[PDB]
C-alpha cells in the first residue's frame, strides 16, 4: 500500500499538495506561476513587456520581453537548460540570487509543476538569433528542443503556452476576470511594467501600465468614494536590502483599506512591514501636528482606528530571503522589513506633511473628528 | 550553473520553501509535523495517548501508542518501510485513504522533511512484539534498522526523538508555551485523546485531555467573562463523508470569537464550513424565535453581527480531499463541508432551542439588545 513518487510523479499523484486544490483556484495558480516566471525577468531588469493571451482552444500564452530561457546543454543531465527547468521538480543555483523575485508560488521554479499538471505545454525561446521550441505533456518531453526558425529584430524572450490537464481539472476554463485582476495588481506593484491581456475568444484586449504604481493602486482602492485630495502620495525608498514602496490617499468617507505586499505576493495577515507602516505613519502625524500646533487640550487624536478612518494605502516591500508564518505566504516576519518601512516612511512622511500643510491639517482634523465619533458611540452603546 | 536537487537535497538547499522560514515559526513546524503523524493514529482509531517530552539537550520526543510504523521490507526499494518514510521526499499510496488525516503538513508524509532538517533523529517502533530502532542525520541513515529487544508489555507504537539542525536554525530551542498551546488545541479537536507534555528542562508535567471536545474549547475561549449559561452546547453529526463537531456558548459580554478547523488545522479565513455555520445558526435561531413568538415588532430587526455578539463557538470538520485556496490554506472550499455543517447544525440547533426555551429566548433577546445598541451608536455618530 506504499510507493515512492519520484520527481513530477508526486505532483500528479497529489495535485492539491502543490496548488491547494483541483478547483478554480488551483487551475488559476498555474497561470499565476507562469506569469510570475515572466514577472521575475522584469524584476531583474530585462523584461519591459508581458503578454498574457487566452487562446480560442482554452490554452493560455504568456510571452515576455526577457532574455529567453537558456537552451544550452547542462553537462550533468545531458539536456538543454530549458528542458531541465520544466522537467525536474526542483532545480536551483546562484541564478536564484542577484535580483528580487516573486515569492510564494509553486515548488522550486514552479514551471515544472505547471507542466506536470498540464495536458500539454509549449515553450518557445527567442535567443541568440533563433526561435527555439520544446513541447511537453504531463511532465514529459513530447518534442525535444529544436530550432523552428530565426528570430526577427533583436528579439529575445520566452513564450509559454499551456493547457491545464482536464484529467485533473475537469471542464474548467480560464476566467478573464481573474487573469485581469492579477495583471492589474502586477502593473501596480512593478510601475512601468506593461502587461497586455488578449482574450482571442471575445477579441478583447486590455493594457495594464501605471507609472504611478502603488500610489495609483491606493487611489484605485477608493474608486467609488469622495477624495480629500485627488493626488495620492508616493513614498519610495531603499533601506539595506529592502526596497520600499508606499502609496496612500484619504477620502472624506469613513471606510478604510490597507493592502500589504512582500515580493509581489499579498500578505493578508500583514506582518513586520504593516506594523512598521502604521507605527511610522502614527509617529509622523502626531509629531508634525504638535510641532505645527494642530493639537489643543491634548485631545485623543490617535488610537490607531482614528487614523485609519478614510485611509486608503498600499505598502509593498521587496527583500531577499523572505520569512513567512508558514508555507511561504500569509504574514511577513523579517525584522529588517519592519526597519526599512518604518525608516523610509517616517522621514518621508514628515517632509510630505510639512510641504503639504493644508492637507496635513485636513487629515489630522479628520482623525480628531473620528476619535470624537468613537467616543459618542461608546457612551451611547454603554447606556442601554 | 544550474543544479538539479534530488529528493531531500532540495529541502536542505531551501528550507523556507518547505517550512516558511528558518526562525522560530519554522522550527516549531517540525514539532507540529511529528505530532501530526502521531495524531493521525488517533484519528484512525488506534491511538489514545501521545507523549511529547522536551529533553534537556534540546531534542524533542514524541511517542504514540498507535500501530507503530511498519518495519517490513518494501520490495520496490529494498529497505524497511520506516526507513523509506523517513528518507524519501514523497512516499504515498492506499494508506493515505485509510481514514481522516491532519491536513496541511509538510511535503508528503512530512516526517522526511523533519529528518532532513534535523542534525539527528531516532525512530523507535514497538510492533509485533519487538522494539525496533533506526537512526538518521540530516536526511540520511546513520544506524540501520535493528531489533534492540522485546516490546515492553507487548505495546505497539512509535517514538520519535529529533533535534532541529543547528546549521539551519542557529541556537533556537523549542518553546514549551507553543507546544502546550498546540497540545491544548489538539486535545479539544480530538475529544478523548490524551496528550502529555513533559518539559524535562524545567522538570514539568502536564495533561491535556477533554471529553467535552469542541464544546469545552468554546467555553475556555470565553474564560474571564460571565456566561449566559455555564454549560456549553455540543452539536455532532456525520453527513456524507464529512464529520462535523460544533461547540458554542454565550456570554453576557459583548465580545465574540469564532474559530473554525478543517482536518485539525485552523482555517483563519473561514470557508464553506464557517459560512454554512452562520447561515444554519441564523436560520435556526430566527425560525425558532418566530415559532415560539419572540420576534417583537416594537423595535429593530436582528441581523448578522448582532446575533454573533457574546457568542463563542468552534466549528470543526473532518473530510477527505480537502480543498483550500492554495497558498497557506486559509479558506476551505469544499461545497460538501458547507452542506454538512448546514444540515447537521440547523437541525440539531432546532432541537437545542426547543429543549432549552429559557436559554433560547435569552439568546434572542441578547440579539435584540445588540440590534438597538448598534442603531444607537449609528445615530450618535451621524450626529457627530
Ligand atoms: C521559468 O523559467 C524562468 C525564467 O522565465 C522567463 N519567462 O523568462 C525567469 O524567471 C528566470 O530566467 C532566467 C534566470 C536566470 C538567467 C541567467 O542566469 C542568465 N544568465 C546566463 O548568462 C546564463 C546563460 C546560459 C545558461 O545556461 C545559464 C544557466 C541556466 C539557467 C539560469 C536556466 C545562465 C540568462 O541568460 O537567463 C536567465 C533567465 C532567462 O528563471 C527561470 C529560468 C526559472
Ligand atoms: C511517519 O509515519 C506515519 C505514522 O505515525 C505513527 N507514529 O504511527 C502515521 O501517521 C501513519 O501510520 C500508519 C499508516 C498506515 C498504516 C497501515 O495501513 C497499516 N496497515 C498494514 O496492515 C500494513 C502492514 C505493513 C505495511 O508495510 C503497510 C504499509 C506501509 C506503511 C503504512 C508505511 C501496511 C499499519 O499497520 O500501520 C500504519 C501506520 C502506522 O502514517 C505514517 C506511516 C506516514
Amino acid at each position: 500500500a506504499i510507493r515512492v513518487l519520484k520527481g513530477l510523479e508526486g505532483v500528479r499523484h497529489r495535485p492539491a499538495m502543490y496548488i491547494g486544490g483541483t478547483g478554480v483556484e488551483g487551475y488559476h495558480h498555474l497561470f499565476k506561476e507562469i506569469l510570475d516566471n515572466a514577472v521575475d525577468e522584469a524584476l531583474a531588469g530585462y523584461a519591459t513587456e508581458i503578454l498574457v493571451r487566452l487562446n480560442e482552444d482554452g490554452s493560455l500564452t504568456v510571452e515576455d520581453n526577457g532574455r529567453g530561457i537558456p537552451v544550452d546543454l547542462m553537462p550533468e543531465e545531458g539536456k538543454p537548460a530549458v528542458e531541465v527547468i520544466y522537467n525536474t521538480l526542483h532545480s536551483g543555483g546562484k541564478f536564484e540570487q542577484g535580483a528580487y523575485k516573486v515569492s510564494g508560488g509553486l515548488h522550486g521554479v514552479g514551471a515544472s509543476v505547471v507542466n506536470a499538471l498540464s495536458e500539454w505545454t509549449v515553450v518557445e525561446v527567442f535567443r541568440e538569433g533563433k526561435h527555439h521550441r520544446i513541447a511537453f505533456s504531463r511532465g514529459e518531453v513530447t518534442e525535444p528542443l529544436r530550432v523552428v526558425g530565426e528570430a526577427p529584430r533583436g528579439k529575445t524572450g520566452t513564450r509559454v503556452t499551456f493547457k491545464p490537464d482536464p484529467e485533473i481539472f475537469g471542464n474548467l476554463r480560464f476566467d478573464p476576470s481573474k487573469i485581469r485582476a492579477r495583471l492589474r495588481e502586477v502593473a501596480y506593484l512593478v510601475a512601468g511594467l506593461k502587461l497586455v491581456f488578449q482574450d482571442r475568444q471575445h477579441g478583447k484586449e486590455e493594457v495594464f501600465l501605471d507609472k504611478g504604481g502603488v500610489a495609483s493602486f491606493a487611489k484605485a482602492l477608493a474608486e467609488g468614494e469622495d477624495l480629500l485630495y485627488e493626488k495620492p502620495f508616493l513614498i519610495r525608498g531603499t533601506h539595506g536590502e529592502v526596497e520600499v514602496e508606499v502609496g496612500f490617499l484619504h477620502t472624506q468617507g469613513y471606510n478604510a483599506e490597507i493592502l500589504t505586499y512582500a515580493n509581489m505576493i499579498p500578505t493578508r495577515d500583514g506582518g513586520t512591514h504593516l506594523t512598521a507602516f502604521k507605527s511610522a505613519y502614527s509617529r509622523a502625524l502626531n509629531q508634525y501636528a504638535k510641532k505645527a500646533g494642530l493639537n489643543k487640550e491634548k485631545g485623543p487624536q490617535p488610537t490607531g482606528d482614528d487614523l485609519l478612518e478614510g485611509l486608503y494605502a498600499v505598502v509593498s516591500v521587496k527583500l531577499p530571503n523572505p520569512q513567512f508564518e508558514g508555507q511561504t505566504k500569509g504574514k511577513l516576519l523579517n525584522p529588517e522589513a519592519g526597519t526599512a518601512v518604518g525608516q523610509v516612511v517616517y522621514e518621508r512622511l514628515l517632509e510630505i506633511l510639512e510641504e503639504n500643510p493644508r492637507i496635513a491639517k485636513a487629515v489630522y482634523e479628520k482623525a480628531l473628528r473620528a476619535a470624537q465619533a468613537r467616543e459618542a458611540a461608546r457612551k451611547a452603546r454603554e447606556l442601554v
